[PDB]
């Protein structure tokens, strides 16, 4: 079966709605995907939906003969890491703790898949609230609800479909829990400090009313520190600091979903580190390859929590051992090459170019925004946004849409300024055509 | 970090409740796990909880230099197969369809994780019932419930926690939907045809009453064809044939969860093939490495079902490409070496040995049973069962418990009769000690 027959073969069994290219696994490299059909190179600002930290075939992995042997040993089999431990797994865990660890969150748990990472954070919270309730004479049947935001995306699994609310297509006709949802007071152009503060006060009022009308029954508040799929919506640290206080006042855990923000993209290991808000639990995935949760802070106050009692959380495999070995090596490159700092510096560069674009196309390039390499702008209409994406595709630049009118950039941490310039040049060429 | 330090390093971050050994990834082979600490060999009747078809480091994979190159190409990166297609992926899909495919179930969907496989089958059913309802003038808000069995295990995710009901530890303190659950009329010793028929009639009565009291709101019936975690409980084909008819009478889909039964273990590609009941959807995982669903039969009667409409089902990765490449090679070995037939023949051998054991230890070795290599027996008490497992561990044989009093065998498809003899000899040595 040949590159030119891939879509035909897949189309017999599945809906084939992905990209027109066929990925060349060998010739792709760095910020470039290679189409196996034509040999055309595509500038990658999409990175498998933000899940690739170093891009394709990074030299540090590709040339490391010792790593090849370690990776191959892992890749031949697929152990259940839940039951059976290995050196390969232990090395991953200790380097994870070293590079991405937070001393307040010592408990680690791994699973395949970002939605399941968020679910296990929820399960930890449900268990914690029920037991905390029980310990203070409150009915342990209470503590089953999740406070969350409008525009959130946390996955497409049984619990996360009750939280995710972006496009109706994602959630329609699937059963849901009736959990409290509050407005998202994200930053927008032409609102100053007082205007933002009033927007936040209204979301906070809603949050407080949820807690007061469902007493002892809200186990946690969950949020993306920056909403990704819903449209790269950013929040002031003030908003989360207030939410932190409100969670503590009502004995509820604060969970950040860093599946999309995490692992260096914003310039630090985790976005929450720049907002100066301490979560009780963090869900991670995508760039970490293996998914999971880190937990601590108030979790520890319930001594028989899910991290302390066997068999409360589990899966057959406990994450994919191949992903752990790959992730271990990727983390070592990040640490060795100072890639978080490189994300800060190139993120400032990309953001500066987007500011310039906005200045040159004031009516068209709206709300340029970002934190580190997580950057975006918006268009007047969704028709303009969709056309811009098509025009970029024609120019061999891959970007992702988000929300109704956003174009998002998800470059690899190793992106160069010349590559950023090439992406910007394409947007510049395309814009007069969409107008 | 050295084998003797693995448990210490992991114990800083996680609850370490798995096996005392450290897996040697290189020296393990076939039906044997090697402890890296001692070099002791362990006879493996556990196979990473039934997820390894060929055992460790199969020669057909290990010696295949061309496959090594293909596997390495996949293992270095982790593409989002949802969006970006490859030759490696297309080869996997066409060999899956060839070796495991059913012509009535042409729609394939892949995801990481067995619980999420079952969830996507449920989502297909919820969507189908709502749309089928809508098409016949019934409120499309109806079709949100799942008929299922007592003793079922379908996973630990948001929807499957509402179905799974084995140990209370798995589900306690987690929110659940109130879905209808019926008695499981499994085969037991000392019930003849009439006695079984009466047991089945009672479960069927309960099923019928669920359908009649929740009109148009039950989207599907889900079952394991043989209940695994709940205790290797087997059902007559008559029971499922009746359920098939009842599902059709109430316009509900029949889904089989073959995550544990699937991929040759019972002697055929899928257990349902031996029961002569046609499902609408099958969830698979474990031995297939990549998880997912096959769907068809009545699914197709709703033209805008989730397999036909973009973005109704999704995940970031669409399954792990490394797992797809590994699984492709494993399927080729199964097909080339006739391993399904080998499972039938060695499964008969293992079952015959268990019958002999029961004859020699009538009061102790209870209810020997199996289909193909999926075999089990029970003990008088859970204390006896737990002690037998400890005694086998001491003799370097790994088996799994199930339910309150079952010991289960999950050998690889490539197990030899000498290896089965060694497992049986160990049980024979251990039994006088537990009595
Ligand atoms: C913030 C966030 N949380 C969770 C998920 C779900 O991750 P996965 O697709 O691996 O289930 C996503 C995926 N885009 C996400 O962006
Ligand atoms: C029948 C069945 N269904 C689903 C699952 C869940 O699979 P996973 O652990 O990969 O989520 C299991 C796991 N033992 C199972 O046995």
């Amino acid at each position: 079966t040949t590159p030119d027959r891939v879509h035909e073969v897949l189309g017999r069994s599945m809906l084939v709605d992905g990209l027109d290219i066929v990925l060349d696994l060998t010739r792709s490299g760095g910020s470039y995907l290679v189409d196996a059909i034509t040999g055309r190179r595509y500038l990658d600002m999409f990175t498998f939906v933000a899940s690739s930290a170093l891009g394709m075939n990074p030299p540090a992995l590709v040339d490391d003969r010792e790593f090849h042997a370690e990776l191959m040993q892992a890749a031949l089999n697929k152990p259940s890491n839940s039951d059976v431990y290995s050196v390969a797994m232990a090395r991953f865990v200790e380097t994870f703790a070293r590079v991405l660890g937070d001393p307040a969150l010592p408990h680690l748990f791994f699973v395949e898949g970002g939605a399941l990472a968020v679910e296990n954070a929820l399960k930890a919270a449900f268990d914690w609230k029920s037991r905390h309730n029980q310990a203070h004479g409150i009915d342990p049947a209470l503590g089953t609800q999740v406070l969350h935001l409008r525009g959130a995306f946390h996955g497409r699994s049984g619990y996360t479909l009750s939280l995710t609310n972006t496009k109706p297509t994602i959630t329609a006709r699937f059963p849901k829990f009736d959990w409290p949802r509050i407005d998202a007071p994200y930053m927008r152009p032409g609102l100053d400090e007082p205007a933002m503060a009033a927007l936040e006060a209204e979301a906070l009022r809603q949050a407080r009313a949820a807690f007061e009308t469902r007493p002892h029954d809200i186990a946690c508040f969950v949020a993306e520190p920056i909403q990704g799929e819903g449209g790269d919506r950013h929040f002031r640290p003030e908003f989360f600091a207030a939410m932190r206080e409100l969670c503590d006042e009502f004995d509820a855990l604060l969970i950040f979903d860093e599946v999309q923000t995490g692992c260096g993209l914003t310039g630090t290991a985790w976005a929450y580190q720049q907002l100066d808000v301490a979560p009780d639990i963090v869900a991670f995935g995508k760039k970490t390859q293996v998914c999971g949760v880190m937990a601590g802070r108030r979790v520890d106050e319930v001594a028989d929590n899910v991290f302390a009692v066997p068999s409360r959380l589990n899966s057959t495999w406990g994450g994919n051992l191949t992903d752990m070995v790959r992730a271990r090596r990727i983390l070592e490159v990040i640490e060795a090459e100072g890639l978080f700092e490189r994300a800060v510096q190139h993120g400032k560069y990309l953001r500066a170019r987007l500011d310039e674009l906005a200045a040159d196309f004031p009516a068209v390039v709206l709300d340029p925004r970002g934190r580190g390499l997580m950057c975006a702008f918006s268009l007047p209409t969704t028709a303009d946004r969709d056309e811009l994406i098509r025009q970029l595709w024609q120019r061999a630049v891959i970007v992702l849409p988000a929300g109704a009118d956003t174009v998002r950039f998800r470059p690899p941490l190793t992106v160069s300024t010349a590559e950023i310039d090439a992406a910007i040049a394409a947007v510049r060429s395309a814009l007069p055509v969409v107008t």
